[PDB]
């Protein structure tokens, strides 16, 4: 409250940190799904039902610019992708799978990184 403050988490190397987290996931190769935004013009019902698309690239670019106020921020954009991935894919389908595959390898590195 006023005045009474927990001690100071240093936050220092958060962006650096989730840079990284960023560029493993990039290069992971089950990838391809997420590296774009889905295009809206050729993917029948995605605009409709997908309320907040992200993407990959989405994401880097709104790290580059300062556009993350914090590294929660940043995680609930990566969880978005997945989420999404989910929401439009069979879980038997080689996206669906993807979808998992990655979201899964999020979670790890997210957790050794940061908790």
């Amino acid at each position: 409250s006023m005045s009474v403050k927990k001690p100071k988490r240093d936050d220092s190397k958060d962006l650096a940190l989730c840079s990284m987290i960023l560029t493993e996931m990039e290069t992971h190769e089950d990838a391809w799904p997420f590296l774009l935004p889905v295009n809206l013009k050729l993917v029948p019902g995605y605009k409709k039902v997908i309320k907040k698309p992200m993407d990959f690239s989405t994401i880097r670019e709104k790290l580059s610019s300062g556009q993350y106020p914090n590294l929660e921020t940043f995680a609930l954009d990566v969880r978005l992708v997945f989420d999404n991935c989910e929401t439009f894919n069979e879980d038997d389908s080689d996206i669906g799978r993807a979808g998992h595959n990655m979201r899964k390898y999020f979670e790890k590195k997210w957790t050794d990184t940061f908790k």
